[PDB]
């Protein structure tokens, strides 16, 4: 098929952001052109992500973030004070799962920890 | 401190299930001798998770689900009809973290794609 | 005959803790002063189950789990996923069955959990 | 799904034999139109366990056997010398677990104890 306009209107807001945007921060960038209501962001992205266009992955606080499906950015996070650090590129360096009938889009990767101050 | 009872009894649970659980369900396990409140499950949980003995992470849905830190299994999942396969080896099993006093505890890995009855 | 400290060990951690245990957590959980090689846990394993003290099982994907004789506790496993729930009772209590002697039984259940079920 | 010609060469083999085989008497039992390599194998029989179609139950020695799913054999071993004897039925008479939401394939029950030689 082809995105309706509210679909075009996210995917464009999430390409233009360098980062992950929560729903609420998506609403938030979206001029009175482009406005819609949160529900209907968040029921637009779910449609994105079966479409294959937009990955999520949730904070360890369960808020989601979005980002456009080829943006592969991974982190380190400290389990108990939640400070986080972006990984300087994916260790998997693109290499395949081993390889059942399944197409795969992509990867979340992420790393749990203790940070300096919070280590036993 | 030595784990409490309560901590002892929510791990023997989640290394008892071979999976995960979210806190509904880890309290709806819990046998009459390990029976507590559904706030004592999540405080005790918090507690584990805090000092590394148990690992969480966040379906698709949002819904956090628990396991021993130990427990390393990942999942193919499609973004479309939402049906997941477990894996029956980690691919990137004994990863070290690339580059300052970070105590590394576990990673959570998930494949996204399109199964076989739904792949354009 | 009588256990050496070694055999000791293994029986005492497998009595303290509250569910069966594989080779390796049973290795890591012994005491730095009791503490011994993987391959030693389980010839020293092998000897207690040979002494009728210990009884195994095996997970659906090889892994050999561990306790006293007279925990008998038994399981519905998922064949897809591996979930597992414990059952509540042992649904063969006071079943029937010349010169041998019985100790045990493994009982375990195997099919699709909810989520796997087609 | 449907079987391949090598899952289905597996069950055919599976059939034809009066009882259970290990991977390796399973692959050494292929004639030449049938044969295929070890790890292929493996993963056809891995497969066929998670669809439910084969069963597996693991000797003392850790060693895994496999046979149809309706195959239903049970033992008495000794825990000293290994020596083991069939039942001649199984005493369950196809009665049915208790009965969550979850459906039954089979059960495997094996009794322990010592041989007339064993025994101290
Ligand atoms: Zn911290
Ligand atoms: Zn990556
Ligand atoms: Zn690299
Ligand atoms: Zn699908
Ligand atoms: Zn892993
Ligand atoms: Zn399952
Ligand atoms: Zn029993
Ligand atoms: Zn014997
Ligand atoms: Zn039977």
């Amino acid at each position: 098929p082809a995105l309706n306009a509210r679909q075009q209107a996210l995917l464009t807001a999430l390409n233009a952001c360098g980062d992950e945007m929560s729903g609420q921060q998506l609403h938030r960038s979206l001029d009175d052109e482009a406005s819609m209501g949160l529900a209907t962001v968040y029921r637009n992205l779910r449609q994105l992500q079966q479409r294959g266009l937009v990955r999520c992955r949730h904070l360890p606080t369960g808020e989601a973030l979005y980002a456009p499906v080829d943006r592969d950015r991974h982190h380190l996070t400290c389990v108990d004070c939640g400070t986080t650090q972006v990984l300087d590129h994916c260790p998997i360096h693109g290499i395949d799962v081993p390889a059942g009938d399944f197409e795969l889009l992509f990867h979340t990767l992420e790393f749990f920890g203790f940070c300096s101050s919070c280590r036993p």
